[PDB]
Formats: C-alpha cells, sequence, structure tokens
RNA sequence: UUUUUUUUUU
C-alpha cells in the first residue's frame, strides 16, 4: 500500500503552502470509495501536481497498472513532469512525460504525464487501458476536443475494466467550479461522480466601466502615470491591434517597457517578456497567450478588451471565418486572475457591470465550432458505429456528424446507407496523425516516390502560419522590400509550366525543401519570410508522419527538388484528397461573377487568393485547402485539376448517366473488376465532365459482362487455355440470337446468388465452397472436358 | 479577381 518519497526540508515548506494538501486524505477517500472522482481547484491550488503524487503514496502505480496523467499543451505536460518529479525525489526514469515527438518513458516510470492526444493514440493501441490503473484528466474546463473524446471514452474503459474486476481509477480536475456537463449527464456518467472543490490562495481587483483599442491606450495611460511601479498586461484581440497599442505607446513615451505578445511572435521577441525590465515600467500587449499559454510574473495591472477573436466553421458551406465577439464570463475572470497571482493585482473591464452579466457564462465547446470528421474516423476505428450514442460531454451539431461521414465515407474511410464502419483503409488512415483528408493523401501517395513530398506538403498544410506576416518612409520600404522578396521566393518555389499547375501546394513543398536545404537556418527562415518555429514544428511533423507511414508500408527524410512527372502525381494525390473542395471558374451574368469560381457547397462566387501562386493564372478547375471569408470569400491552398482527373479521381461526387458501348466495357486486371466508359456530371453544380473509364455500375448487366470476361479467360487465367474449346460464345451472356439456350442464365443465375460481379467477390465466393460455379462452367465445356476441369476447378493459385 | 489568423492538443 504506502509508498515513500524522502521530502526534501525545503521543497516540505513550499509543498505545505498549497492548500490541498490538507484534503489529501479526503480525494484519496473519495477515490478508494468510488470508481470516478472530480477534482475542482482554482489556479496554484497544486491539485495537478499534488494529486499524482497522494495517489502514488496511495499504491495506485504498480507494474502493470501506473498513474497517468493528460493535459492540454505538450508545455503543460513536460513542465508537470519534471516539477512532481523534483518535487518528489525521483528520476525522470520514474516520472515521465511523452508528448508528441518526445519522450521520457520507461519501464521505471510509475507516474506518466501526456498530451490528451498522447492518451487517445494509447486508447486506439488497447482500448481497456491496461497499462494505466488511474487516468487522470486535467484542464477540463479547457473542454478541448480530445478532453471530451477522453471523457466519453475513458467511462466506457472504466466500465468494461470494473467488470472485468480490474477497477480503472478515473479522475477529473477542473480549474473551474462548473462541471455541469460532467456530473448532470446522463450518458457520460450514470451516477454523478463526486466534486471535491479545493480552495486556494493574492485577489485581485475588478473594476467596470466601440473601439477597445483607444481605451486601453487611456487605461494603460491612465495607470501609468497615477499607479506605483508593476507589470500592466494588456488582453487585445489579434496581432495588428497588439502592434497597433505597442508602437502608439512608444510614440507616448515616466518609465515603460513597451512589449507586444501574440502566439506567432518569434521566440526570441516573445522571450522578451518574461526577463523584468531594464527606470523602465512593464507593459505588455498580447492576445489570450497571456490568458492560458503565458504565465507572467510581473504583472500587477490588467486591461480587459472585453473582446475575443475565434474562428468559425460555417456547416452547410464548409467555410471558415475570424470574428470578434464579446468573451464569455469564464474568460473574463482568468484574464483578470492573471494581474494579481504574486501580489494583489488590478483588472480594469473595458465593458460595463451589466455587460458582463450579458456575457455567455461558459464559451462554447470547441468541438462545436468545427469539423470532427478526425474524431468519428478515431470513434470508427474504436468499433463505435452509432456516432449520437456516443457520450460527448457536449454533442457536436447533427449536420456536424452528417457532414464528417460524408468526407469519411467519400475518402474510403467508411464502408458504403444503413451503417458505416471503418475500412481497412480507414484504419490505416486512423494511425496517421493528421486531418483525414490529408490522411488519404498519405495512403494515396505511397507511390512514385513522392510520399516524403507528400508528407513535406501535409506537414506543411497541417502547420498554422507557415510565412511571417509582414504587414501593417524609408522604414517601409524595408518591409515592404520584404514582401516583394518573399512573394518572388514564393514564384521560385512555384516553376512555370507543370510544376506551377501545383500551385500553392508546389509553394509550401519548395518552401519545405529549400528551408531543409540550408539545414533549416534560422538566417534562411528570416531571409525568406518563413517562420522558424512552424518550420521546426513541420520538421518534427514530417518525421511522425515518416515513422507512422513505415508501420503501414515496409520499405534520405530531407530530400531533393521534384521531377515534373512527380509535380503532377502530386497534383493528383492532392485532388483525390481535397474531392469536397472542387471549384469552377466562371465563363457564362452578373459583375460579381467575373473572375469567380463556383463550388456546389456554397451559391456565393469564390476567388483565388490574392497572395496565392495561382492568382494570375485562374485555371478553369481547382481545388481548395480551405476557404476564408474576409472581405471576399478567398480560396486558400489553390491547385490545379486536369478536369478528366475528376471523374476517376472523385467518382463519389460524380453522376453518371450510363455505360457507353463506345469504348466497350473492358475487363481490369488489377481491380478484377469490370471497366467501362462513362459521362458524369458534378453532383449539384451541373458541370459536364468528358466520359472516362470508370467502374462498371453495380448491376445485372455489371454480371453479364463479369460473366463474358470470366469465360474468356481475363478473370483467372487457368480458365484461358479453355476459351477455344466453348460450346457458344462468351459474348452470348449479353446477347444472343439463341433465345432460348438455357447456358447464359444458370451462369448469370449463380453469380447473382453469391453477388458474384469481380475477381475478389467471385474468389470470396470460393472460399465459402470451393465448387460454387463448376457445374455451371462446365455447361460451356463439351463433356470431354468436364473431368479435367474439375480436376483443377479452383482457376486461381491459392 | 487584390491580400487583414485568436488559441492549441496526435
Amino acid at each position: 500500500v504506502f509508498i515513500p518519497v524522502n521530502r526534501t526540508p525545503e521543497m516540505q515548506e513550499e509543498r505545505l503552502k498549497l492548500p490541498i494538501l490538507a484534503e489529501e486524505q479526503a480525494i484519496m477517500e473519495a477515490v478508494a470509495e468510488h470508481p470516478i472522482v472530480i477534482v475542482c481547484g482554482e489556479t496554484g491550488s497544486g491539485k495537478t501536481t499534488q494529486v499524482p503524487q497522494f495517489l502514488y503514496e496511495a499504491g495506485y502505480s504498480s507494474e502493470d497498472s501506473i498513474i497517468g496523467v493528460t493535459e492540454p499543451r505538450r508545455v503543460a505536460a513536460v513542465a508537470m513532469s519534471q516539477r512532481v518529479a523534483k518535487e518528489m525525489n525521483l528520476s525522470h526514469r520514474v516520472v515521465s512525460y511523452q508528448i508528441r515527438y518526445e519522450g521520457n518513458v520507461t519501464e521505471e516510470t510509475r507516474i506518466k504525464f501526456m498530451t490528451d492526444g498522447v492518451l487517445l493514440k494509447e486508447i486506439q493501441k488497447d482500448f481497456l487501458l491496461l497499462k494505466y490503473k488511474v487516468v487522470i484528466i486535467d484542464e477540463a474546463h479547457e473542454r478541448s476536443v480530445y478532453t471530451d473524446i477522453l471523457l466519453g471514452l475513458l467511462s466506457r474503459i472504466v466500465a468494461l475494466r470494473a467488470k472485468r474486476h480490474l477497477p480503472l481509477k478515473l479522475l477529473i480536475m477542473s480549474a473551474t467550479l462548473r462541471v455541469e456537463d460532467f456530473t448532470q449527464n446522463q450518458r457520460l456518467f450514470t451516477t454523478p461522480p463526486p466534486v471535491i472543490k479545493v480552495e486556494s490562495r493574492f485577489p485581485v481587483t475588478v473594476h467596470f466601466n466601440d473601439d477597445y483599442s483607444g481605451e486601453c491606450f487611456r487605461k494603460v495611460c491612465k495607470i501609468h502615470r497615477m499607479l506605483p511601479a508593476g507589470g500592466i498586461l494588456v488582453f487585445l484581440t489579434g496581432q495588428a491591434e497588439v502592434h497597433a497599442l505597442c508602437r502608439r505607446l512608444r510614440k507616448a513615451f515616466l518609465p515603460l517597457h513597451v512589449l507586444p505578445l501574440y502566439s506567432l511572435l518569434a521566440p526570441e521577441k516573445q522571450a522578451q517578456v518574461f526577463k523584468p525590465p531594464p527606470g523602465t515600467r512593464l507593459c505588455v500587449v498580447a492576445t489570450n497567450v497571456a490568458e492560458t499559454s503565458l504565465t507572467i510574473p510581473g504583472i500587477k495591472y490588467v486591461v480587459d478588451c472585453g473582446k475575443v477573436k475565434k474562428r468559425y466553421y460555417d456547416r452547410v458551406t464548409g467555410v471558415s471565418s475570424f470574428r470578434v465577439t464579446w468573451v464569455s464570463q469564464a474568460s473574463a475572470d482568468q484574464r483578470a486572475g492573471r494581474a494579481g497571482r504574486t501580489e494583489p493585482g488590478h483588472c480594469y473591464r473595458l465593458y460595463s457591470s451589466a455587460v458582463f452579466g450579458d456575457f455567455e457564462q461558459f464559451p462554447p465547446p470547441e468541438i462545436t465550432r468545427r469539423p470532427v470528421e478526425d474524431l468519428i474516423l478515431q470513434m470508427k476505428a474504436l468499433s463505435i458505429e452509432k456516432v449520437i450514442n456516443f457520450p460527448f460531454p457536449t454533442p457536436p451539431s447533427v449536420e456536424a456528424l452528417v457532414a464528417a461521414e460524408e468526407l469519411l465515407v467519400a475518402l474510403g474511410a467508411l464502408q458504403a446507407q444503413l451503417s458505416c464502419p471503418i475500412t481497412a483503409l480507414g484504419r490505416t488512415m486512423s494511425t496517421f496523425p493528421v486531418a483525414p483528408r490529408y490522411a488519404k493523401m498519405l495512403a494515396l501517395s505511397q507511390q512514385h516516390g513522392c510520399l516524403p513530398y507528400t508528407i513535406a506538403i501535409v506537414a506543411a498544410m497541417t502547420v498554422r502560419e507557415l510565412f511571417e506576416e509582414l504587414d501593417r518612409e524609408k522604414e517601409l520600404a524595408e518591409l515592404k522590400g520584404r514582401r516583394a522578396r518573399v512573394a518572388q521566393m514564393k514564384r521560385t518555389w512555384a516553376g512555370q509550366g507543370p510544376s506551377l499547375k501545383l500551385g500553392d501546394l508546389m509553394v509550401l513543398l519548395g518552401a519545405v525543401g529549400a528551408c531543409e536545404y540550408a539545414g533549416c537556418s534560422p538566417q534562411f527562415c528570416q531571409a525568406n519570410g518563413l517562420r522558424y518555429k512552424a518550420m521546426l514544428e513541420i520538421r518534427r511533423l514530417r518525421g511522425q508522419l515518416t515513422t507512422a507511414v513505415n508501420a503501414v508500408c515496409p520499405e534520405d527524410p530531407k530530400m531533393q527538388p521534384p521531377t515534373e512527372s512527380q509535380v503532377t502525381y502530386l497534383r493528383q494525390i492532392m485532388a483525390a484528397g481535397l474531392g469536397d473542395h472542387l471549384a469552377r471558374r466562371v465563363q457564362s451574368l452578373d459583375p460579381k461573377w467575373k473572375n469567380a469560381y463556383k463550388t456546389p457547397l456554397l451559391d456565393d462566387p469564390v476567388f483565388i487568393h490574392p497572395s496565392s501562386v495561382l492568382f494570375k493564372e485562374l485555371p478553369e478547375f481547382v481545388v481548395y485547402q480551405e476557404i476564408v471569408e474576409t472581405t471576399k470569400m478567398y480560396m486558400k491552398g489553390v491547385s490545379t485539376v486536369e478536369i478528366q482527373w475528376i471523374p476517376s479521381l472523385l467518382p463519389s461526387y460524380c453522376q453518371f448517366d450510363a455505360p457507353l458501348e463506345e469504348p466497350a466495357p473492358s475487363y481490369c486486371p488489377e481491380s478484377g473488376q469490370v471497366l467501362c466508359h462513362r459521362a458524369s456530371v458534378f453532383y449539384r453544380v451541373g458541370w459536364p465532365l468528358p466520359a472516362v473509364q470508370v467502374d462498371f455500375p453495380e448491376g445485372i448487366d455489371r454480371y453479364k459482362y463479369f460473366a463474358k470476361f470470366l469465360l474468356e479467360g481475363q478473370v483467372f487465367r487457368k480458365l484461358a487455355s479453355f476459351k477455344s474449346c466453348l460450346l457458344s460464345s462468351p459474348s452470348t451472356m449479353l446477347k444472343t440470337w439463341a433465345r432460348l439456350q438455357p447456358r447464359t442464365e444458370t451462369l448469370l443465375r449463380a453469380l447473382v446468388a453469391h453477388k458474384a460481379d469481380s475477381r475478389d467477390s467471385l474468389l470470396a465466393a470460393w472460399k465459402k465452397n470451393p465448387k460454387y460455379l463448376l457445374a455451371e462452367y462446365c455447361e460451356w465445356l463439351p463433356k470431354a472436358m468436364h473431368s479435367d476441369v474439375e480436376k483443377n476447378w479452383p482457376p486461381t493459385t491459392d
């Protein structure tokens, strides 16, 4: 049971400062008595660090059974692993972190810190989480997509483990007080788990009072002249406000060190905030990064916009947009908490006391605001067929769940309309750590040696804000030259000719290749307008994407430039990934459509993005990565599609009239199926598409054509020897002068009975009984031949 | 056709 730690005297006093220590036996008694415990403790409560220690003291860690702790951030995983390992007297062999592309875990590991996504991937490998006896899910109040999928899954895992008489304990740790979606949720936890509230210790003063930027300049002005020396933090909506206020404040200046903070800021400039100020007071203009991501020790006065920037996905169109709205009360309070963490602090809210009540208490969960295809593909891999049966803490919209299954079926991830389970292709995609669209690109890309190219493109698309912003006399020319420098570079990476057809996606590839060519130089990144932090993240992601692919397909990471054929094959892999994102140029009217494109998903005209390399080229068909609305509805991530590609690449999105007699249907040896040329038209828009070789539609005519090719020996080459001796032509399966011939019906009926319209279908039928078509096939040969046929009847080897 | 990303987990 009990396990020692050997506390050092100096860390003892610190540890005793935190409040949760008093309630240790209370939390440990709850954990023993209940299967699931919810621990609610504000920042500084020390719950995250100490609760794994308590359970370690109670002996939950063991050989097969360890304590796990899941976190939203990578940083919080590693940092927490280190702090606990030092707060206890234990090696990082015992207390470890696992994050995306780094590791710390050993058989010695008894407390494991991890990101929520890492736990999900373990749930894929073993759904029972046998290697865990306790799982702690921390920062549940953040309600990230992975916390939600984890909480719903673990309720089932806890149940499955319990009936196996191997109890798994789940502890849910929340900084905020409200857990209604957990306690009141009948589907998630049939019995409301006990809720433990831990108080913690530096009070925050809140002051209530068109453009939030102006008042903030005033507030920062008024505070600074008036109040004692202490850190100033201002929350602003976006980067340009941050820069507008910093330059404005620098112009304004007794002491003041002005530092702008935003997530994409260069890590060097970022770091300036934490270090204390050089007769100069600290005032930092920041986005939400200061609210959670960064903790600034010297801050004593915060000024609050009252406004957040968020990204909204339109379900009908699929389109994304960036809008500014009122903060949540919890976001408003948490921003205030930043003010007074190591001294009494001041929060001045630029909204009225009345406005604060108008705020939505809790921000909407991140799952409801975005496509959920990645999760459902994960859920389908765990055999969760009925998505609505899943116990979402907050369920996503119906249209969101229906859209996802439509996309995942369209990629081939989910089979077949009564149900759609994961496919073999869908199962291997589930392993890849990227969105299922790019996941299919990866699975599709295992050919022509462009796999590292596609891995690089996908990695460059998955990363956010690849290119440095560089926006908003002699100083303007320095900045303006940089833009022309980066634009010229973007064009240089994307060649002219077939290379330019890959467009923006080629520009990402050429950016990744050029960066790796210079050994990912920070000098190179600043020279060519690439972002250094993003480029490193690109490199790490390519590594993890390359290792994952090797698991699926047994077979030099930093690459060499592609040949023209490779670039066009890259175009086809990308178009197949982005099938739902196809636009056609308009030619015929309204002045709004002069250079526009039309996409079936939305009525409005869409345009190539002005910074895109395909902007002036304006090809007739493109696939876009995403559509973002600002002033117009713009296509970003654009690549060219050759119109004839569409039916062979995106057959699910097309509608074919009838199979064509000219050219006549053929048999495909690789597929094992009947092919035919079919004319097609895109589903909602009505775009005419040429006739191309496509699989023959399922139907009674398909069986006839397959039966013809089988008798000719094309389907199975063992039967090909007999083709000379057949009594009537194989052609009589389609049409015959001998109407009363029974030969053709008997073969066709037997084929229908076993749904044998393909090599794989018939080969399957021969497993269930290997003499399946023997009688019927013999009907087509003279009797003397029958015995030799039966002797080698399976016309398949193996 | 003319560029206006908040924040983060595999």
